[PDB]
C-alpha cells in the first residue's frame, strides 16, 4: 500500500522540481517548464524566428543556421537530452525539423540552439531519439518519406529499386553526418538499447504504398533493428557507397531476394506501429500496436543471437504482446516495473507490468493490467521523470493529448493541446493538471533541477559569437571596449559596448544604401540586465545578454533621421536608452 | 475568491497579454495564468502560417516584410464605458504599427503602419459613446520631410505627432501636431478629452538633455476641436497621405485650440483615467508621486476660466520611488507601480485630493513588495466603469531567483494579487516570455468566440474572389489550374484526406495552393507542410487558407497535414512532382 500524494501547487517564493522540455510542434521552438508548477519559464527559437531575441535576424543565429536560415518555419516533434552510462548529462538537447528535414541541437548551459543540420538526401525529420551508454555518441533520426534517389525528376515511382528512405546517424558532439541506413518501407519512431549496440525503429508503411489505403495494407510491419556495431565495422572498413554530393557513408540495410543485410533484422510487428520505446532495465523495445491493440514487447537480450543466425524466425525475439485497449500509441516506464501506455481511441493511459505481460505471452493467467485512467481526450505521446534512464523515479507523468474540447475556455476555431499531469508516486494514477499548450507540442521530456546547470551570464569566448569575435578581430577591435565605427565601401560596420542605461554608439551616420553592420556587446556583470536594440521601421531586433556579443545587418534604404532604442526594460531609465542613425541622400 | 482553477474547471476571465518585443498577443485564462492560445500578429508564425499565408501576406500590407514587433498595449473595444468584446487593439513600437484583432476569431484581421511618424508606443481606446478612436502615441520627434537634409530635432518642422484611427475602418482619422513627445495616452469617458504623458519636452536626443526640465507635462486634446476643425478642412497634409494634420503646438506662447499642456514631473510615464471618469492620473517616475488632473476642470482649463495649467492638478500625492502606472479597484482606490522602491502602493483617490489642499491625512493605505522592478498594473475592468476590484496583475520585469534558473535570459514576472479586500494578497508568480509590458482582463461572460468559420468571412473573401475568376467553387473543387508558369491549386479536405493528393508542375512554377477545410464538426483543425519549401500553415474548419511558393527542386516532394486530425494523421500526405528544367523550354 502506498498513495498517489505528491504536491502540485509552486507558490510565490517557491521553485520547481523538475525542468521540463516542451517541443514547440508546428511553431518551431523548445520551451521550458517548471514542473509541477507546468508554467513556462523560457522559450529556445530553434526553427522559428523570433522577434524578441533576432534568431533568424542575428549574424550569429543565421550562421548556425546555414542555408537553411531562409525557411522561417518548423515542424518539431521529439525533444531528448544527451545521456552518459544510461543517465541524462544535462549536455544537450536535440530535435527534429519535419517540415525542412533538420536536425538542430540546444546547449543546455545557455538554452540557446548552437548547431543544426539539413540531413541530406532524405524527407521530413520525424522520429528522434539518442543513443544511451556508453553515452550519446549519436543521435538517431528517422526519415519518413520515401523518395527517389536521385530525386532529379527522372523518376517519380515509389516503387523504383532506387525508391526509398534512410535511417540517420548524427555525430551528437560534431552535427556532422555519421552514417545513413537504407531500409524498407518507412520509418515512424525510434529508440537504442542500454549497451550501444542496437537501436530499433518502427515501421508503418512496410507497404511503400502512397495512399492511406495502401499505406494500412499489411496485416503486419515491422520493427526494424539495427546493429550499429556492424554499421560502424562496414563504416571503418570503407565498404560504403555515398550518394550525390554528400560524403556521408551509406550501407544499404534493405532485404535482398530474402537474404538480410549484416546491418538489420526486420521483426514482424502489428500494425502500422507507432511508438517505439525502451524500457528503463533495458530489456524492451517496445512498439505500440496503434491499428493493432496491442504492444509487441521484443527482447533486447535476444537480439545477439537474431543476428548470429541462432533463432529460426525472426518472431522469436517477441517475447510479450499484451492486449490494452484500442488505439495504443507510446509507452514510458515508473522505474518500478511498470509501463504506461497511451490508448488513442479509447482515450486513456493504461498501466500494466511488464513481467506479468511477458509471462501471459507464455499462456499463464495472469492479469498483468493494472489501471486505465480516462484523460481528455485523444493522447498521443506520454512522458515519465526520467523514463529514458535507468534512473527513472517513477513520480510524475505527462499525457499530450490532442483534442481539448471543453477542458479550457473557448478561444475561437483553433484549440489547445491538453498536457495532463499525473502524479504516478503511488499505486493509482491520479489527474491533478490540465496544461493547455499552443501547436500541439507532441512529446516532451524531464529532468530532475540538480540535472541542469545553466550559466548566469555568457562567457566572452564562447562559441556561440565566436565568429562575431573573429570579425572584430579583423578590423582591430576590442569587443569590450570599443565604440567605433568602421567604413569600408558601402559597408558600415558599428561597434559598441552598452550598459543600462546607454548605448556606447549614440549617432552614426552612413549613406543611403550602405549595408550595416550592428555589432553590440553588453558589458554590464549584474545577471538578469539584458538589453536589446531596434531600428524603427527597418525590421531590425536582437537580445544581447550580459556579457554576450550580438550582430545584425540591414541596409539603410531611407534616408533621414532613424531611431534606434533599447526594447529590453533594463534601467528606470529605459525609455531613453536610444540612438539616432542619420542616412545621408545622394 | 478560488486561486486554482482544477481539471474541468474552467477559468472565470480572459486575459490578454502584451506578446513584448516576441510580436504576438497571447490569451490567458484568469486566475489559472495558463496561457490557452497565441495569437500571431507582427511575429511570423510557423504553426498557422501567419506570415506566409497569402491572407495574413495581405493584411499586413507591404509591412509583410518584416519579421518583427514590439508590443506593449493591449485594449478592448468599448461601448458607453463598458467592454463590448468586439476588437482588441495593440500597438508595434518596432515597425509604427496598429493591429486589430477580432475577438470571435482571435485572429487580426487589419493593420495600419501609422503614416509620418516614428514608434507608435502608448495606445488605448475612446470609451464613450463607444471605441471610434483608436488613439495612439508616436514616440520618437523626427523632420518633415524626413528626407535626409535636415537631422536637428530643434528645426521648426523636427516634431512626433498623436494619432487618431477609425476604429472600425482602421484608417487614418487624424494626426495632431505636438510640442515634446509622446509616451503613453488615456481618454475620459465622455469622448471629448484624451490625453498623454510626455517625457522629452525638452526635444533632446542625450540622456542628460532629456532630464533638464524639472517638470514636462502631459497634454491634454480636445478631439472636440480636432474633429470641427475637420469638418471645416481646416488641416494640411504631409508627404503622400492623405491624413488631416492639424497643429497642436504652443505658438509665441499662444496655446493651440486643440491642445493643453499641464506641467506634470518628471519624465512621467503612466497616464491612466480612474473607473470613476473623474482623473487622468499620471505616474511621475523620476518624481517620487502621480499628478492628478480634474477631467471636469478641462472645459474651464479650454475656456480661459483658468490662470494657470496646473489649477487642472487636485492632487500630488507622494508614493514612493519610481512610479510608472497606476490602476483602479471601482471602489475609489488607485493602485500604482514602483519601479525602484519594487512595490505596488494602494492609495485612497479622494484622501489624497484632501491633502493637496493642505488637509493633514494618509492617503497611502498599503504597499506591497513584488518581484521585482515593477513595469505596468492592471486591475480587472479598470478601463471601464465597471471595474470591479477582484483581481490585479503587476507586470515586473526582473524575475531574479524567482524561478529555476534558465540561462542568462530570464522571464519576467506578472504576479497575480488578489484585491477584493483590504489587503493585497499575492497569489502567483507567473512567468513570461519577452516582456509583455501589459495586459488586459475580461468577464468570461464578455467575449464570445465562434468555433467554425462563415464561408463569406472577410479574412479570407479576397482568396474567395481569386478562385471566382478561375471558375472555382472553393467548397467542392479539387482542381489544377494553370496559367503560364503560375499554377494554382485548389481543394477541399477533409480528416484524413487531401482533396488533391498530387499534381504536376515545371520546375520553377510559382504555386499557389489553395485549401478550404470542408468538415463541419469543432476542433478538427487541418494543416498543410512542403517539405523542404519552407511553407506551412492551418486551415479550421469552414476556412479557406492558400500560401504561394516557387517550385524551384526538381523530383518528388511530399506534402502532408501537420495538425493532429485522427488516428489516420500519420497518412494524410500528397506529393508533389517537378519535372526539371531541362525538359522544359529554357528561359536565361
Ligand atoms: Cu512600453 S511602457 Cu510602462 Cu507601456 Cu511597458
Ligand atoms: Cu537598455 Cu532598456
Ligand atoms: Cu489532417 Cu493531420
Ligand atoms: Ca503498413
Ligand atoms: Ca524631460
Ligand atoms: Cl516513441
Ligand atoms: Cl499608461
Ligand atoms: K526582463
Ligand atoms: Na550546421
Ligand atoms: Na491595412
Ligand atoms: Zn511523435
Ligand atoms: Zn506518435
Amino acid at each position: 500500500v502506498k498513495e498517489s500524494k505528491q504536491k502540485i501547487h509552486v507558490g510565490p517564493g517557491e521553485l520547481d522540481d523538475y525542468y521540463g522540455f516542451w517541443s514547440g510542434g508546428h511553431q518551431g521552438e523548445v520551451r521550458v517548464l517548471g514542473v509541477p508548477s507546468m508554467r513556462e519559464l523560457m522559450r529556445i527559437p530553434v526553427f522559428n524566428v523570433d522577434s524578441a531575441t533576432g534568431w533568424g535576424l542575428t549574424n550569429e543565429s543565421r550562421h548556425i543556421m546555414g542555408d537553411s536560415a531562409k525557411f522561417l518555419n518548423g515542424d518539431c516533434h521529439h525533444p531528448h537530452i544527451s545521456m552518459t552510462d544510461g543517465k541524462y548529462d544535462g549536455k544537450y538537447l536535440f530535435i527534429n525539423d519535419k517540415a525542412n528535414s533538420r536536425v538542430a541541437r540546444i546547449r543546455l548551459d545557455i538554452m540557446k540552439c548552437d548547431k543544426m543540420i539539413t540531413v541530406p538526401n532524405v524527407q521530413a525529420i520525424h522520429g528522434l531519439r539518442l543513443q544511451k551508454v556508453p553515452h550519446t555518441k549519436y543521435v538517431f533520426a528517422n526519415a519518413e518519406f520515401i523518395i527517389p534517389h536521385p530525386n532529379d525528376g527522372k523518376v517519380f515511382d515509389l516503387q523504383d529499386e532506387n525508391s526509398y528512405t534512410m535511417y540517420n546517424a548524427i555525430d551528437a558532439e560534431t552535427m556532422e553526418m555519421a552514417f545513413q541506413v537504407i531500409v524498407d518501407g518507412n520509418l515512424d519512431n525510434t529508440d537504442a538499447d542500454y549497451t550501444g549496440r542496437f537501436a530499433a525503429a518502427t515501421c508503418y508503411n512496410s507497404e511503400k504504398a502512397f495512399d492511406l489505403g495502401g499505406m494500412m495494407r499489411n496485416e503486419r510491419d515491422w520493427v526494424v533493428v539495427f546493429d550499429i556495431h556492424a554499421v560502424e565495422a562496414a563504416v571503418k572498413a570503407g565498404d560504403f557507397i555515398t550518394l550525390g554530393d554528400s560524403k556521408t557513408p551509406v550501407l544499404d540495410g534493405r532485404k535482398k531476394d530474402g537474404k538480410d543485410s549484416k546491418f538489420t533484422r526486420y521483426v514482424p510487428v502489428p500494425k502500422n506501429p507507432h511508438g517505439c520505446n525502451t524500457s528503463s532495465d533495458g530489456k524492451y523495445f517496445i512498439a505500440a500496436g496503434k491499428l493493432s491493440p496491442t504492444c509487441s514487447m521484443i527482447a533486447i537480450d535476444k537480439l545477439p543471437d537474431l543476428f548470429a543466425g541462432k533463432l529460426a524466425d525472426p518472431r522469436d525475439v517477441i517475447v510479450g504482446e499484451p492486449e490494452l485497449g484500442l488505439g495504443p500509441l507510446h509507452t514510458t516506464f515508473d522505474g518500478r516495473g511498470n509501463a504506461y501506455t497511451t490508448l488513442f481511441i479509447d482515450s486513456q493511459v493504461v498501466k500494466w507490468n511488464m513481467e506479468e505481460a511477458v509471462r501471459a505471452y507464455k499462456g499463464e493467467k495472469v492479469n498483468y493490467i493494472k489501471q486505465k485512467l480516462d484523460v481528455h481526450y485523444q493522447p498521443g505521446h506520454l512522458h515519465a521523470s526520467l523514463c529514458e534512464t535507468n534512473e527513472a523515479d517513477g513520480k510524475w507523468l505527462v499525457a499530450l493529448s490532442k483534442f481539448s474540447k471543453d477542458r479550457f475556455l473557448p478561444v475561437g476555431p483553433l484549440h489547445p493541446e491538453n498536457d495532463q499531469l499525473i502524479d504516478i508516486s503511488g499505486d493509482e494514477m491520479k489527474l491533478v493538471h490540465d496544461g493547455p499548450t499552443f501547436a500541439e507540442p507532441h512529446d516532451c521530456i524531464m529532468a530532475r533541477r540538480d540535472q541542469i546547470k545553466t550559466k548566469k551570464i555568457w562567457d566572452r569566448n564562447d562559441p556561440f559569437f565566436a565568429p562575431t569575435v573573429e570579425m572584430a578581430k579583423k578590423d582591430g577591435i576590442n569587443l569590450d571596449t570599443d565604440n567605433k565605427v568602421i567604413r569600408d565601401g558601402n559597408k558600415v560596420r558599428v561597434y559598441m559596448t552598452s550598459m543600462a542605461p546607454a548605448f556606447g554608439v549614440q549617432e552614426f551616420t552612413v549613406k543611403q544604401g550602405d549595408e550595416v553592420t550592428v555589432t553590440i556587446t553588453n558589458i554590464d556583470q549584474i545577471e538578469d540586465v539584458s538589453e536589446g536594440f531596434v531600428v524603427v521601421n527597418h525590421g531590425v531586433s536582437m537580445e544581447i545578454s550580459p556579457q554576450q556579443t550580438s550582430s545584425i545587418t540591414f541596409v539603410a534604404d531611407k534616408p533621414g533621421l532613424h531611431w534606434y532604442y533599447c526594447s529590453w526594460f533594463c534601467h528606470a531609465l529605459h525609455m531613453e536608452m536610444v540612438g539616432r542613425m542619420m542616412v545621408e541622400p545622394a
